């Protein structure tokens, strides 16, 4: 099942956003030097991305996109299980957004799009849950 | 660009501050008012105090010209370091006294506080990265 949802603005603190289940909050992740080199941290079912920059940058989710990514500045691929119907995602002290993403497993990739390369004209950070 | 890490070290704090200084020198303990306690550093002469959140067993990360970010934190601070020979100290009130081989020059040197809660280390850990200026 396709599903794109429209950009959501969010704002970006310490270098970082978290993808999280719907009824938990995320746990304290270990930013390792290797974790920092991958560019996420894991644990306990969530997801830290590294961001390039601090600010008001959009998120741009999809599911089981056709659409490719020709071009970008950090691309992080990741599994992730989905416990409940409903994921979250939000960096420290912003505001919640809530994407309804069925039950099941994905490959989550997260392509870093700065402003200069995004056609929103904003630091985008496209999310792509492909059903495993 | 000159790229270099060390070990963490383990350091007792005490009176809630531990100090940078030249490889010969001897650090005052300095004023710790509202206001440098609110800037979270205190400088004088060739040495740079800053302010630790709790006197206990802590870990120094010394890093130079590290590009990790640092993505947990209550405390940034950066300030304009030199030093005036090859080599500088990091100690606190009458603990061990630890040395890093950094070599002359101008820096900014920036300190974050990881409290324990937040460090992979579970402990208070303060990130000191010199970056060369």
């Amino acid at each position: 099942m396709i599903k794109s949802w429209k950009p959501q603005e969010l704002s970006i603190s310490y270098h970082q956003f978290t993808v999280f289940q719907k009824d938990s909050t995320p746990p304290v992740m270990d930013w390792t030097d290797e974790a920092i080199e991958k560019g996420y941290a894991a644990a306990d079912g969530a997801i830290s991305f590294e961001a390039q920059r601090n600010t008001k940058a959009f998120i741009l989710f999809r599911l089981n996109s056709s659409e490719t990514v020709n071009s970008y500045e950090k691309k992080v691929t990741v599994p992730f299980h989905v416990t409940e119907n409903g994921i979250h995602i939000e960096s420290i002290m912003s505001k919640r957004l809530s994407f309804d993403l069925p039950k099941g497993d994905y490959q989550l990739t997260c392509w870093t799009v700065p402003a200069e390369m995004s056609d929103l004209h904003a630091d985008t950070y496209i999310i792509d849950a492909v059903s495993v």
